[PDB]
């Protein structure tokens, strides 16, 4: 049976402020600059749609330097943060940016149609873009976040497989770290093993793996650990509507139309897709610098930093305007030429935290060291995540005990 | 004369929860796939237009095994279960999917004409795709719903019929199932037998019933068995206008137009048909992933399960992204052809559900008798739907007492 | 320690009334007009996307003539003006400007297309206009506002730099000032300095600077001088998408296509680019000609003008019409030609502020003293901004004690 | 100084109601139609975008005729009415108007453009029409309204003034008259001495002047009897970007871009204008057929309408449908020719309005008759406006005291 913190978790009146001073990257929104003969990257891949996780370790309250200690029984208790509130400062203006593919698979625009596509090609390839779905997410939790998609399965093995069959799918759970995509309004699929013609989606996603978080399997974990708060708010459109080319894959049933001659003896395509369109962004929708008070979370745990350690996974893509720089060859001419100059496309983005914690203390009964070791072994030897990449922040130099000195604290303050 | 549940049924304080783990569904969005020589089907057909009705089967409670029984006494009375909470938990992404047709019934555009068509051919026939209407809904019950649909009539024998004569309509009440058509603004009729071309309308419904809710019998039944509850919210607009093309069935008066001449000899189709289109999905408007409190219920009946049987009706045209997938036939050639890769067409739809049920009690004199059996002969009985098809859920091994241990207990828990 | 401005200052219960009368600006929407011979400017720069920066200077309340002084002891107190109240009367109708460039560089229309640039010219640019973003804001202070934008770095000295290579980026905070402009949907940088063909954006924005306030760093100023108040709206969103024209700066990794032929033998351009769009101006999102009362700041300044000087920035581009004007050459002809006329555009804007003051006193006491040089070396000597340029008011002979005399004194003496 | 109507105004407790059957106007909504050879107008101009203007005149409470005379002295007491409740009745369904120009100068659509405009012609003026932006206004009070505009100014005489030079711009402060043209999305100027081409704005406002409310200017007036009560409500957003023909005014400047060769040798034009459009009529967003109760006033004057005397200003955009009138010449042919039928537009508006008016008496002492005198000097003499037109109405023959006995004093009786 799995209890709440509260009964075994005796919280005290001090709190702490802590945050970081400014958090920029600039990169380019498509894919990394690499030098030709090197594999070694110059300038990495900086979007408005890539899961931001910050991974931030706090000081060990047991070593930490108090100037007051008898509160506390060393002897018998023992000491850990809680998270009591968490703000996201977000720079940079409000802006919309847009992605595509210079082959990307189109065949014939079917929203309106006056003739009939009667003859075949080779290559029917166009130069798309479009702009996605708009979507913003915030999680706050003490383990990273777990994301789910779409992938091929194992097939039985009683029956052969021919080149140019249909994968099989199944959906898979994974780790969410720095740098993912998030869904565009395509699906949360693995591009490049479910795609082989590299063609049907932009360039930023075509071999990548887009992942949407697990909601229902994060908030139906018994101790509740993964998740503490979460915002989310998402919304799209069509704009266009789109064939594909190709070879067909599955016939249609020769009992769901009646065939024709001429023109149409033979069938166009029936690979319909949409194009996504977020619609619009406004100072009233956004979610970014507020305030978030942790009264009372949903699950078991209430806000305890188990492990001296904090995760926090951001999405924003309200602030993603794509920069143009150009450059000139020579400066010798008095007429303009395309081949004198030279493009280029770069983002930048600029983050801020900070964060309210108050210090708790735990009687170590035996009940209770049965209780934690049951649910973490670790925590007791105390008193894994080496192959997930994350965006480190260290904050076991920036606390500070003079709360109304920063502009979070007056708020807490304020509050109460 | 019809009472109320509320007088006969002594409720108890005695609580159990009861959720599914996870339902998965993929499959192809419009046709099902099947071997050329045999009539089994490979893949089934998984759209998000499609009606989900779950028949839902619980524990008798009166040989159900409780830790105590002193609280109702075998020899007079009997154990019913009753629903005080429903949660739907709905996975992916938010999305729109598109649907069309190859042999499409379209003439011309009439939005906008700046020539007359005073040529007929012998196939106008198109390729034209479009989104559907925006609809979400929810109806929980202990029967099965109840739809309406327009369908054939009987002609009248005084006179003979002719080929091309305009079938007689009639209004048809039926029985929801497991996998039928919502409407996607044509309307709520048998497309099978009011359509003769084949041509006329997207190749998911070209061949099927399209039904709607008869909310009006539902509410006026005496016992409000089929309908505790219900929440529904639908929108659409108007994209295109166009004509259609085949023979007149009725011509136009000769008093509402004055004749022309060249050009103009002959008149144009007056057979306008518009173009659907759901506006826009957002986070804020949706109605899942919420809990329903089940307090007072509308009718006579307050939730009570006759028979152990639980009905849940859900349609949700929200999240119907289809993802498109390509195989390649041969990978040894270094420039793109179109005959070298295959395309095919999947989608795939998550569920989740969650219910509260309280344990209650009759006594069984000889005017609640002779009240239940005129009601309902087969309760005492136990103390028909075989030729229809419902997503059957088994929960007789999926009860717990220990409330608080699940996600959507700690809200009934919080709420009271 | 920084502590508030309400533990050594006392309020009295005194309160003064300002007022401008009317400001006016009338100019040429794009580039000033200046003579060809001579430098001097003829028609300034007026437009509805630059930001207003009124610098507002008070009467010293120490050589002030009051009717009464038994209030204070000038031996031990002195006096300094408090706000509590600011309205910004806004004239003329709502409208919405355009502006375009007569050469900017756009290759295609990428949003749909039909057919490949498969040849390359020497010159193709295009006469294109559009409609900024939407945005209102408004900040009071006593310190000039502070902006950011992206500029040039300085490189690194280890490796060379040949023409034609991409500028670092760097993040550059800077003083707003009156004139400035402000961002229209294409980023904050410096286009002079990043952009060289000199045909990437519209007229009035391609040789200047566009900032944004820093609100990050101006509320995280210890003493919180420079933002007492202030007031933001903003809103876009994507009319068209585009191509550039130009060489290539960054090559397209050879793993994310499949190479083409014949017409697809080469790569069209992905740099994209959407053109912004502000929605809709209605009178029910207006900020301004409402009343603000200051009753609390967020920083430890709590309305109090030290120096006697005020700081007012506006931005609003919700009037933005401009007027075409058109004078005739030669009237002696019955019969219209184009070069018989000539035109012009122009732009008004008309302006309007109203405060209402308290009057404060301080006791100067050894620690006050030490205290406020800490805080301020200048303000006990008087008891720096000559390179810029801000909208100078002067109010040292409108003040009156009538308050009831005035629209905003009613409100005033209304809400209290 | 000014004091309020609240002190030397004592209101008793008789109320009367006032009202009009009902006011029609039929004309054609853009232009006279006047008989060739004689000057007479026979059918007037009626537009949805003039200003209604109704001067009501009462009659005078000193010679009315009461049935009680005791509650006043008339040796020391005079008598004035006051207004407590206005409702404006609104006819006709909702619908929108548009007009154009046939000869609009319009040179090319620089939303997207293909192609370089290399060849100057001698006349490139087309056939254009618009819908206007959405306006609704009612202002009440007991002097006539102001408004302002753009216009010439007086230049300096140090210098000549050659043909084709820019108007001077000053901004003009007028009285508004019945039959004005209110803003239409292209500003408030005069566009008969600002405009001589006759061809940049639709044919009823290009010989006009567009006026706006002089807000600012009517609630600092130190009586404040021009403005008792004002509601308005605009929007507006862009439709179309296109470039005007002629000769240029001012050259751009050469460091602004980079100069073209072939079809881009010389300059397309600079100068851009938006087409407005207003969005969408609805019931929801009425500011009429809704009762105002007058409580407070902002300004000295509390609703006392002096001189027996009052005006009402109101504009309504959003019943502005034109309707189009056919007579046939010859009715002996059966088949259609365009010259056998004749076209007419016209357009009907639809008025109505009640009162709820109030008797108050005032003593005549010395120094209320000084500040009355100095106040107005015509009121004392009683116990101009020759040069403007108004709509007149004659309630002088329309009082009742039976307040029940109409729509709108059964909501007077009923808020109280």
């Amino acid at each position: 049976k799995v209890v709440s913190t509260d009964e075994y978790v005796a919280r005290t009146n001090i709190y702490y402020h802590a945050g970081t001073s400014r958090l920029l990257a600039v990169g380019h929104p498509y894919f990394p600059i690499k030098k030709p003969n090197n594999n070694k990257i110059l300038v990495p891949k900086v979007s408005g749609l890539q899961y931001r996780v910050f991974r931030i370790h706090l000081p060990d309250p047991n070593k930490f330097g108090f100037p007051d200690t008898s509160f506390y029984n060393p002897d018998t208790q023992r000491l850990v943060w809680a998270c009591v509130g968490v703000e996201v400062g977000r720079g940079q203006p409000l802006g919309v940016g847009i992605s595509g593919h210079p082959l990307l698979n189109k065949l014939d625009d079917t929203e309106n149609a006056s003739a009939y596509a009667a003859n075949a090609g080779v290559d029917n390839r166009e130069c798309i873009s479009m702009d996605y779905k708009q979507t913003q997410l915030c999680l706050i939790g003490c383990k990273p976040p777990i994301g789910e998609h779409w992938g091929k399965g194992s097939p039985c093995t009683n029956v052969a497989v021919n080149p140019g069959d249909c994968p099989p799918l199944e959906l898979i759970n994974t780790v969410i770290q720095d740098g993912d995509m998030v869904d565009t309004g395509f699906g949360a699929m693995d591009f490049t093993t479910l795609q082989a013609n590299k063609s049907e989606v932009p360039l930023d996603i075509c071999t990548s793996i887009c992942k949407y978080p697990d909601y229902i399997k994060m908030v139906s974990e018994p101790y509740g650990d993964s998740l503490f708060f979460y915002l989310r708010r998402e919304q799209m459109f069509v704009r266009h509507l789109f064939n594909r080319a190709g070879a067909v894959g599955d016939n249609v049933p020769d009992d769901l139309y009646i065939k024709g001659s001429g023109s149409t003896a033979n069938l166009a395509s029936s690979n319909y897709f949409p194009t996504p369109s977020g619609s619009m962004v406004t100072s009233d929708a956004q979610i970014f610098n507020k305030p978030y008070w942790l009264q009372r979370a949903q699950g078991h745990n209430n806000g305890i930093c188990w492990g001296n350690q904090l995760f926090v996974t951001v999405v924003d893509t309200t602030r993603s305007t794509n920069m143009s720089l150009c450059a000139a060859i020579s400066t010798s001419e008095t007429t303009y030429k395309n081949t004198n100059f030279k493009e280029y496309l770069r983002h930048g983005e600029e983050y801020d935290l900070q964060f309210i914690f108050q210090l708790c203390k735990i009687t170590l009964t035996a009940d209770v060291m049965t209780y934690i070791h049951s649910m973490n072994s670790t925590i007791l030897e105390d008193w894994p995540l080496k192959k997930y990449t994350f965006w480190e922040v260290n904050l076991k130099e920036k606390f500070s005990a003079d709360l109304d000195q920063f502009p979070l604290g007056r708020k807490f303050l304020l509050q109460a």
